[PDB]
Protein backbone atom coordinates (compact mmCIF):
# COMPACT_ATOMS: atom_id res chain seq x y z
CA UNK A 1 0.00 0.00 0.00
CA UNK A 2 0.72 3.67 -1.38
CA UNK A 3 2.22 6.14 1.72
CA UNK A 4 -1.16 8.20 3.32
CA UNK A 5 -1.58 11.41 1.42
CA UNK A 6 -4.18 13.77 2.40
CA UNK A 7 -6.55 14.39 -0.66
CA UNK A 8 -7.18 18.59 -1.16
CA UNK A 9 -10.90 18.43 -0.64
CA UNK A 10 -10.17 17.22 3.11
CA UNK A 11 -8.17 19.94 3.87
CA UNK A 12 -10.67 22.50 2.42
CA UNK A 13 -13.67 21.75 4.24
CA UNK A 14 -10.89 22.60 7.45
CA UNK A 15 -11.24 18.65 8.91
CA UNK A 16 -7.55 17.79 9.80
CA UNK A 17 -7.51 20.29 12.65
CA UNK A 18 -10.89 19.24 14.30
CA UNK A 19 -9.53 15.71 14.65
CA UNK A 20 -7.43 17.07 18.04
CA UNK A 21 -11.30 17.03 19.51
CA UNK A 22 -12.69 14.63 17.29
CA UNK A 23 -12.07 12.04 14.46
CA UNK A 24 -15.57 10.97 14.44
CA UNK A 25 -14.63 7.60 16.70
CA UNK A 26 -17.50 8.68 19.20
CA UNK A 27 -19.19 5.17 19.63
CA UNK A 28 -22.93 6.37 19.43
CA UNK A 29 -21.69 7.93 15.56
CA UNK A 30 -23.04 6.17 12.44
CA UNK A 31 -22.94 6.84 8.75
CA UNK A 32 -24.71 5.53 6.53
CA UNK A 33 -23.68 5.44 3.04
CA UNK A 34 -26.54 4.43 0.47
CA UNK A 35 -24.30 3.40 -2.50
CA UNK A 36 -22.55 0.48 -4.85
CA UNK A 37 -21.56 -1.26 -1.22
CA UNK A 38 -18.09 -1.11 -0.22
CA UNK A 39 -14.77 -3.06 -0.30
CA UNK A 40 -15.37 -4.35 3.04
CA UNK A 41 -11.94 -5.47 3.64
CA UNK A 42 -9.64 -2.42 2.11
CA UNK A 43 -7.13 -1.90 4.73
CA UNK A 44 -7.76 1.37 4.91
CA UNK A 45 -11.68 1.06 5.28
CA UNK A 46 -12.14 -1.88 7.39
CA UNK A 47 -12.01 -1.03 10.81
CA UNK A 48 -14.64 1.63 10.12
CA UNK A 49 -16.71 -0.90 8.17
CA UNK A 50 -19.45 -1.39 11.11
CA UNK A 51 -21.99 -3.07 8.70
CA UNK A 52 -22.27 -4.09 5.16
CA UNK A 53 -25.89 -4.70 3.60
CA UNK A 54 -27.16 -4.85 0.95
CA UNK A 55 -31.07 -4.08 0.05
CA UNK A 56 -31.22 -5.23 -3.33
CA UNK A 57 -34.15 -6.95 -4.96
CA UNK A 58 -36.08 -6.11 -2.24
CA UNK A 59 -34.27 -8.41 0.28
CA UNK A 60 -31.72 -7.56 2.83
CA UNK A 61 -28.51 -9.12 2.91
CA UNK A 62 -25.51 -8.79 4.88
CA UNK A 63 -23.63 -12.09 3.36
CA UNK A 64 -20.16 -10.34 2.08
CA UNK A 65 -20.87 -11.27 -1.68
CA UNK A 66 -23.86 -9.28 -1.90
CA UNK A 67 -22.67 -6.25 0.16
CA UNK A 68 -19.39 -5.49 -1.41
CA UNK A 69 -19.06 -3.02 -4.21
CA UNK A 70 -19.17 -4.43 -7.54
CA UNK A 71 -19.06 -0.72 -8.80
CA UNK A 72 -15.97 1.07 -7.15
CA UNK A 73 -18.08 4.47 -6.69
CA UNK A 74 -19.33 3.74 -2.93
CA UNK A 75 -16.08 2.28 -2.09
CA UNK A 76 -14.76 6.14 -2.72
CA UNK A 77 -17.27 7.74 -1.64
CA UNK A 78 -16.95 6.19 1.92
CA UNK A 79 -13.04 6.71 2.04
CA UNK A 80 -13.90 10.69 1.67
CA UNK A 81 -15.78 9.88 4.75
CA UNK A 82 -13.56 7.59 6.39
CA UNK A 83 -10.74 6.65 5.29
CA UNK A 84 -8.46 5.62 8.18
CA UNK A 85 -5.99 8.23 9.79
CA UNK A 86 -2.85 5.90 9.18
CA UNK A 87 0.69 5.13 7.33
CA UNK A 88 -1.23 4.26 4.26
CA UNK A 89 -3.98 5.43 1.27
CA UNK A 90 -5.75 8.54 1.67
CA UNK A 91 -7.59 10.32 5.04
CA UNK A 92 -11.19 10.96 5.12
CA UNK A 93 -12.96 13.93 6.88
CA UNK A 94 -14.14 11.97 9.80
CA UNK A 95 -11.36 9.31 9.77
CA UNK A 96 -12.32 7.55 13.30
CA UNK A 97 -16.21 7.22 12.33
CA UNK A 98 -17.81 3.76 12.20
CA UNK A 99 -19.84 3.51 8.45
CA UNK A 100 -22.48 1.40 7.56
CA UNK A 101 -21.98 0.61 3.78
CA UNK A 102 -25.75 0.17 2.42
CA UNK A 103 -25.64 -1.42 -1.38
CA UNK A 104 -28.76 0.36 -3.08
CA UNK A 105 -27.17 0.45 -6.26
CA UNK A 106 -26.22 -2.50 -8.41
CA UNK A 107 -23.25 -3.05 -10.10
CA UNK A 108 -23.51 -0.10 -13.11
CA UNK A 109 -24.46 2.28 -10.70
CA UNK A 110 -28.06 1.62 -11.12
CA UNK A 111 -30.94 1.05 -7.84
CA UNK A 112 -34.63 1.08 -7.93
CA UNK A 113 -36.34 3.27 -5.65
CA UNK A 114 -38.14 0.59 -3.78
CA UNK A 115 -34.65 -0.83 -2.74
CA UNK A 116 -33.38 2.79 -1.98
CA UNK A 117 -36.29 3.49 -0.01
CA UNK A 118 -35.90 0.32 2.11
CA UNK A 119 -31.79 1.03 2.58
CA UNK A 120 -33.38 4.41 4.15
CA UNK A 121 -35.03 2.05 6.50
CA UNK A 122 -32.36 0.06 7.15
CA UNK A 123 -30.32 3.04 8.59
CA UNK A 124 -33.10 3.98 10.88
CA UNK A 125 -33.48 0.23 12.19
CA UNK A 126 -29.84 -0.76 12.00
CA UNK A 127 -28.15 -4.04 12.72
CA UNK A 128 -30.27 -5.25 15.40
CA UNK A 129 -33.46 -5.19 13.47
CA UNK A 130 -35.18 -2.63 15.79
CA UNK A 131 -35.84 1.08 16.14
CA UNK A 132 -35.92 1.95 19.46
CA UNK A 133 -34.94 -1.15 21.50
CA UNK A 134 -34.79 0.20 24.98
CA UNK A 135 -37.97 1.85 24.12
CA UNK A 136 -36.78 5.55 25.73
CA UNK A 137 -38.24 7.78 22.24
CA UNK A 138 -34.39 8.74 21.14
CA UNK A 139 -33.19 6.78 17.68
CA UNK A 140 -30.55 8.91 16.33
CA UNK A 141 -27.67 10.07 19.08
CA UNK A 142 -28.48 6.89 21.64
CA UNK A 143 -26.05 4.75 22.69
CA UNK A 144 -28.19 2.18 23.42
CA UNK A 145 -28.99 1.96 19.85
CA UNK A 146 -27.24 1.62 16.91
CA UNK A 147 -29.60 3.71 14.02
CA UNK A 148 -27.06 5.87 12.24
CA UNK A 149 -26.84 9.69 12.66
CA UNK A 150 -26.02 10.97 8.99
CA UNK A 151 -27.60 8.85 5.61
CA UNK A 152 -25.43 10.12 3.07
CA UNK A 153 -26.84 9.67 -0.76
CA UNK A 154 -24.55 10.46 -3.72
CA UNK A 155 -27.17 9.40 -5.75
CA UNK A 156 -30.14 10.82 -7.54
CA UNK A 157 -32.25 11.82 -10.33
CA UNK A 158 -35.49 13.98 -11.40
CA UNK A 159 -37.97 11.12 -10.10
CA UNK A 160 -39.65 12.01 -6.71
CA UNK A 161 -41.22 8.62 -5.40
CA UNK A 162 -43.79 8.97 -2.27
CA UNK A 163 -42.27 5.61 -0.45
CA UNK A 164 -38.83 6.77 -0.78
CA UNK A 165 -39.66 10.13 0.50
CA UNK A 166 -41.73 8.68 3.22
CA UNK A 167 -38.63 6.71 4.47
CA UNK A 168 -36.51 9.93 4.25
CA UNK A 169 -39.09 11.80 6.02
CA UNK A 170 -39.18 9.36 8.88
CA UNK A 171 -35.16 9.54 9.10
CA UNK A 172 -36.22 12.80 9.60
CA UNK A 173 -37.99 12.94 12.78
CA UNK A 174 -35.96 10.28 13.86
CA UNK A 175 -33.26 12.38 14.35
CA UNK A 176 -30.99 11.60 11.05
CA UNK A 177 -29.38 14.04 9.28
CA UNK A 178 -29.55 13.44 5.63
CA UNK A 179 -27.06 14.45 3.18
CA UNK A 180 -27.49 14.02 -0.89
CA UNK A 181 -25.67 15.19 -4.20
CA UNK A 182 -27.89 18.12 -5.85
CA UNK A 183 -26.64 16.53 -9.25
CA UNK A 184 -24.48 16.91 -12.59
CA UNK A 185 -26.68 17.70 -15.25
CA UNK A 186 -25.59 21.78 -14.63
CA UNK A 187 -29.70 21.86 -14.33
CA UNK A 188 -31.30 25.13 -12.25
CA UNK A 189 -32.70 22.93 -9.22
CA UNK A 190 -31.05 19.66 -7.54
CA UNK A 191 -32.16 16.08 -8.05
CA UNK A 192 -34.11 13.94 -5.78
CA UNK A 193 -33.76 13.10 -2.82
CA UNK A 194 -31.15 16.15 -2.40
CA UNK A 195 -34.27 18.36 -3.33
CA UNK A 196 -36.69 17.42 -0.55
CA UNK A 197 -36.39 19.59 2.04
CA UNK A 198 -35.47 17.29 4.77
CA UNK A 199 -32.53 16.76 3.01
CA UNK A 200 -29.64 19.07 2.83
CA UNK A 201 -28.41 19.15 -1.21
CA UNK A 202 -25.00 19.59 -2.01
CA UNK A 203 -22.91 21.04 -5.19
CA UNK A 204 -19.32 20.47 -6.26
CA UNK A 205 -16.60 23.13 -6.27
CA UNK A 206 -12.85 22.32 -8.04
CA UNK A 207 -9.67 23.17 -6.37
CA UNK A 208 -9.96 26.91 -7.72
CA UNK A 209 -13.33 27.23 -5.69
CA UNK A 210 -15.42 27.84 -8.74
CA UNK A 211 -18.51 25.99 -8.95
CA UNK A 212 -18.23 23.17 -11.09
CA UNK A 213 -20.12 23.55 -14.54
CA UNK A 214 -21.65 20.44 -13.99
CA UNK A 215 -23.20 20.68 -10.70
CA UNK A 216 -27.09 20.82 -10.54
CA UNK A 217 -28.12 24.92 -8.91
CA UNK A 218 -30.22 25.94 -5.87
CA UNK A 219 -27.78 23.40 -3.02
CA UNK A 220 -27.73 24.35 0.47
CA UNK A 221 -24.32 23.76 0.33
CA UNK A 222 -20.83 22.80 -1.49
CA UNK A 223 -17.96 21.05 -1.49
CA UNK A 224 -14.75 19.41 -3.34
CA UNK A 225 -15.85 17.82 -6.21
CA UNK A 226 -13.62 17.80 -8.96
CA UNK A 227 -10.10 15.56 -8.67
CA UNK A 228 -11.23 13.92 -5.61
CA UNK A 229 -9.02 10.93 -5.06
CA UNK A 230 -10.37 8.23 -3.10
CA UNK A 231 -10.08 4.49 -1.90
CA UNK A 232 -11.42 1.90 -4.93
CA UNK A 233 -11.68 -1.41 -5.11
CA UNK A 234 -9.80 -3.53 -4.82
CA UNK A 235 -7.27 -2.47 -1.79
CA UNK A 236 -6.98 0.40 -4.43
CA UNK A 237 -7.70 4.45 -5.11
CA UNK A 238 -9.11 6.30 -7.57
CA UNK A 239 -9.84 9.39 -8.88
CA UNK A 240 -13.63 10.46 -9.54
CA UNK A 241 -15.38 13.26 -10.10
CA UNK A 242 -19.07 14.59 -9.71
CA UNK A 243 -21.71 16.16 -6.78
CA UNK A 244 -21.37 12.39 -5.60
CA UNK A 245 -17.95 13.43 -4.30
CA UNK A 246 -18.93 16.27 -2.91
CA UNK A 247 -21.64 14.24 -0.67
CA UNK A 248 -19.43 12.78 1.53
CA UNK A 249 -17.58 15.81 2.79
CA UNK A 250 -20.67 17.76 4.09
CA UNK A 251 -21.92 14.10 5.35
CA UNK A 252 -17.98 13.93 7.02
CA UNK A 253 -18.64 17.43 8.24
CA UNK A 254 -21.95 16.62 9.85
CA UNK A 255 -20.55 13.15 11.62
CA UNK A 256 -17.80 15.62 13.15
CA UNK A 257 -20.61 17.95 14.41
CA UNK A 258 -22.59 15.47 15.58
CA UNK A 259 -19.32 13.42 17.93
CA UNK A 260 -18.25 16.54 18.99
CA UNK A 261 -21.40 17.83 20.65
CA UNK A 262 -22.17 14.41 21.97
CA UNK A 263 -18.89 14.54 23.30
CA UNK A 264 -19.47 17.61 25.43
CA UNK A 265 -23.40 17.32 26.30
CA UNK A 266 -24.18 13.84 25.64
CA UNK A 267 -26.62 14.65 23.36
CA UNK A 268 -26.96 15.38 19.47
CA UNK A 269 -28.18 18.67 17.74
CA UNK A 270 -31.45 18.52 16.01
CA UNK A 271 -30.93 17.92 12.20
CA UNK A 272 -32.73 21.81 11.81
CA UNK A 273 -33.74 23.13 8.60
CA UNK A 274 -33.01 24.95 4.51
CA UNK A 275 -33.58 28.25 6.37
CA UNK A 276 -31.99 28.23 9.88
CA UNK A 277 -29.24 30.38 10.64
CA UNK A 278 -28.99 29.62 14.17
CA UNK A 279 -26.35 27.91 15.72
CA UNK A 280 -28.97 25.41 17.29
CA UNK A 281 -29.13 22.87 14.82
CA UNK A 282 -27.05 20.68 12.55
CA UNK A 283 -27.96 22.75 9.56
CA UNK A 284 -27.91 26.05 11.04
CA UNK A 285 -24.06 25.40 12.26
CA UNK A 286 -23.27 24.45 8.83
CA UNK A 287 -24.75 27.12 6.88
CA UNK A 288 -23.25 29.76 9.23
CA UNK A 289 -20.27 28.60 9.05
CA UNK A 290 -19.70 27.80 5.38
CA UNK A 291 -17.10 30.18 3.66
CA UNK A 292 -19.76 32.07 1.96
CA UNK A 293 -18.46 32.18 -2.08
CA UNK A 294 -20.04 34.12 -4.54
CA UNK A 295 -23.01 36.64 -3.98
CA UNK A 296 -22.96 37.31 -0.12
CA UNK A 297 -25.06 34.98 1.90
CA UNK A 298 -27.12 31.88 -0.03
CA UNK A 299 -26.97 32.06 -4.00
CA UNK A 300 -27.93 29.17 -6.35
CA UNK A 301 -23.78 28.20 -7.49
CA UNK A 302 -22.51 27.50 -3.78
CA UNK A 303 -25.42 27.19 -1.64
CA UNK A 304 -25.01 29.30 1.83
CA UNK A 305 -21.24 28.14 0.97
CA UNK A 306 -18.26 26.04 1.11
CA UNK A 307 -18.68 23.48 4.41
CA UNK A 308 -15.93 24.00 7.08
CA UNK A 309 -15.67 21.43 10.13
CA UNK A 310 -13.07 23.45 12.14
CA UNK A 311 -15.74 26.64 12.41
CA UNK A 312 -18.43 24.20 12.79
CA UNK A 313 -16.95 22.65 15.55
CA UNK A 314 -16.01 25.45 17.43
CA UNK A 315 -19.91 27.01 16.58
CA UNK A 316 -21.72 23.34 17.57
CA UNK A 317 -19.63 23.55 21.18
CA UNK A 318 -19.85 27.45 21.86
CA1 LIG B 1 -26.01 5.74 16.43
CA1 LIG C 1 -5.15 6.18 5.39
CA1 LIG D 1 -31.58 -0.58 15.83
CA1 LIG E 1 -33.65 4.40 22.26
CA1 LIG F 1 -31.18 5.14 25.70
CA1 LIG G 1 -10.60 -5.76 -1.01
CA1 LIG H 1 -22.77 33.15 -1.35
Amino acid sequence: QPAQTIPWGIERVKAPSVWSITDGSVSVIQVAVLDTGVDYDHPDLAANIAWCVSTLRGKVSTKLRDCADQNGHGTHVIGTIAALNNDIGVVGVAPGVQIYSVRVLDARGSGSYSDIAIGIEQAILGPDGVADKDGDGIIAGDPDDDAAEVISMSLGGPADDSYLYDMIIQAYNAGIVIVAASGNEGAPSPSYPAAYPEVIAVGAIDSNDNIASFSNRQPEVSAPGVDILSTYPDDSYETLMGTSMATPHVSGVVALIQAAYYQKYGKILPVGTFDDISKNTVRGILHITADDLGPTGWDADYGYGVVRAALAVQAALG
